[PDB]
């Protein structure tokens, strides 16, 4: 029985900014009303956590990041309906509250309980179930998946297929799910239509899965790392570019390649620059460009509205739009029926104790998605 | 008579910036193929027309500004198709050439041909048909409605009822259009959605206009002129607000108003600051802000990014996305079975000879469009 009783196991805990992850004992208290202890099985690194540890996306330290994972229900607290123990489930680092305005709105997703607008990195009610040497420790996201235990607020975790392979549907949990559904879902990608996706890695890989679903004629590849190149074509990318092989700006270069303008740009990357150059390359009347990356923490960019004014199209979203709740269930279901690969964005397979190893293989530009098994 | 000569007529030719327009005697060329010569019967007063006297849009002096306005073809252009002579026109400051990407595009409108993204002052033919004083003088966006006598490229003029009142259906030609498109168009506003409109102008009144005919539940006018407000709540507004007179940010002022940022945003004023304002008070995960002012020549706004990556729409329009020459005749047609008012956007009506009048009486922020009669 572990269930009512606090939980002592392993972690990653970030202490501070720029440091390695330090893998030690914590302890997780049992869940409240309303709230899930999860055992996790399998969590991705995503390049979110790693702007946690630059400092370049703020959220109160020190902390368990983690908010790609899969995992098992270990208990459940008073007034859970929509799990049990046993279940499979995937941690919703935006949540579906299902009462909010957004949450009622036909085609809003960044519920009004989400952590990531203002993050407090606690549980719903304002306190933490996670100490490490005596110190309280803060959440993420209301998921914090880098621990061998969990608790999340109910609104914060699906249900997902008892059969589903958790060290592949974990990547539903952010990477795919964000991407493909930026695609899909936010730029509604039409057949025949010329796309640019502005970074390859795991996030990108997605965006370029989605546009080829969406039927796109062209879809170019754009990152100043042609290691990423080989496996961009391979999941639809038509061609690819390095901005640094050019004397041009390279939104100069795709306009001219796509005679005038592309029909839809993603920023996969979190770079200001990148998200203004995205903007202008996309054709002047009818362009459409999504900001997918989380840029960096207080800074403005800066642009020309006239880009606006002639008749351009900027949004952004997170997630890839999907009601989260709603959305994570089906898409499983899909890739049971594989409806979508997941492989193709899984480059390494650590087990958890090698964190520091998985972040160093993102940082280096040699990984897509390192998943760490439990 | 005059079919196939010089015709000399007077016009208000504007020799610098910041100074008043000289009425006088210029040479009109008769139409080159594919061109059409109309003799003007009224003219709108637009803010479009005096930012060419400040100097915030650009385009090349000496120039005959206007493009706002209605008359009757003098005489047509060998191969010209689609007007004759004495049918009524409206000038179509964007084109529609129906050839290019933009034009073939389902939602395009800003076409290719268009004079506003580059101006080059000229015909499509890169020459002026334009003397005064023996010296050539620019057009304006291929329109140069401030003169008795214009010639237009084909593509920039559109055939309409040969019973309309063209004292009234001018506005079609810019402010009516403008901003009832970028209400029913452009922004596709909601059946009981909350709209806020920055600038009560001609163009801003418009789009009050088309955010009630797409039944709105809330239509916020935001205006430092508090005269603006009577004849905003005239067509639509719910409610107005004057930002000086809050301590806090109107974003701020609206996103409470509205519980949480409203379903639509319009900047119909032409400033960075109102832009940016008008981004924000849009609700965060779902809204939608529409630019539809002119920003001032090569100025770029300052913005954070977290704005549109929780989910927001921003996008801009010329001439409410509306394709001009297909658009025109179809909104007479509905003007003259009464399905929208022009009358509420006409507060003054003076001779062509008082331009200079009419343009003070704009600035000093007595009108919304004054009409001139030639
Ligand atoms: N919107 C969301 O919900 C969401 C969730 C997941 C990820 N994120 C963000 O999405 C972005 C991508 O995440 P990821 O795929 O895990 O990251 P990643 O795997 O590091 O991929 C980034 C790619 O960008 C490339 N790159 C870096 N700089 C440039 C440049 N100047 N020009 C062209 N390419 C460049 C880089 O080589 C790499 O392949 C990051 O900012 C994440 O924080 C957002
Ligand atoms: N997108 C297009 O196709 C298109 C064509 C027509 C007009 N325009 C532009 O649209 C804008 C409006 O044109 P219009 O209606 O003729 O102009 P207008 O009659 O001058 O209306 C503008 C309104 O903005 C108000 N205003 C000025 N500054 C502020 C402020 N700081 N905060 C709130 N209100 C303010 C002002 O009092 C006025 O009532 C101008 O920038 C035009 O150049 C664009
Ligand atoms: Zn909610
Ligand atoms: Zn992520
Ligand atoms: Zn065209
Ligand atoms: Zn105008």
């Amino acid at each position: 029985s572990t269930a009512g009783k606090v939980i002592k196991c392993k972690a990653a805990v970030l202490w501070e900014e720029k440091k390695p992850f330090s893998i030690e004992e914590v302890e997780v208290a049992p869940p409240k009303a309303h709230e899930v202890r999860i055992k996790m099985v399998a969590t991705g690194i995503c390049r979110s956590d790693d702007q946690v540890v630059s400092g370049t996306l703020v959220t109160p330290l020190p902390v368990i990041a983690g908010h790609e994972a899969a995992g098992i229900v270990e208990s459940i607290g008073e007034g859970v309906t929509t799990v049990r123990p046993g279940d499979k489930v995937i941690p919703l680092f935006t949540p579906q509250c299902g009462k909010c305005r957004v949450c009622k709105h036909p085609e809003g997703n960044f519920c009004l309980k989400n952590d990531l607008s203002m993050p407090r990195g606690t549980m719903q009610d304002g306190t933490s179930r996670f100490t490490c040497r005596g110190k309280p420790i803060h959440h993420f996201l209301g998921t914090s998946t880098f621990s061998q235990y969990t608790v999340v607020d109910e609104i914060s975790v699906a249900k997902i297929d008892a059969a589903s392979p958790l060290e592949k549907v974990c990547l539903i949990g952010c990477g795919f799910s964000t991407g493909y559904g930026s695609a899909v879902k936010v730029a509604k990608v039409t057949q025949g239509s010329t796309c640019a996706v502005f970074g390859l890695g795991g996030v990108g890989l997605s965006v370029i899965m989605g546009c080829k679903a969406a039927g796109a004629a062209r879809i170019i590849g754009v990152d100043i790392n042609k290691d990423k190149f080989a496996k961009a074509k391979e999941v639809g990318a038509t061609e690819c570019v390095n901005p640094q092989d050019y004397k041009k700006p390279i939104q100069e270069v795709l306009t001219e390649m796509s005679n005038g303008g592309v029909d839809f740009s993603f920023e996969v990357i979190g770079r200001l620059d990148t998200m203004v150059t995205a903007l202008s390359c996309c054709q002047e009347a009818y362009g459409v460009s999504v900001i997918v990356g989380v840029p960096p923490d207080s800074q403005n960019l800066s642009m020309n509205p006239m880009l606006l004014l002639s008749g351009r199209t900027w949004k952004g979203a997170i997630f890839g739009g999907f009601k989260s709740k709603d959305s994570v269930p089906k898409l499983v279901a899909d890739f049971m029926a594989k409806k979508f690969a997941l492989d193709p964005l899984i480059t390494h397979v650590l087990p958890f104790e090698k964190i520091n190893e998985g972040f160093d293989l993102l940082r280096s530009g040699e990984s897509i998605r390192t998943i760490l098994t439990f």
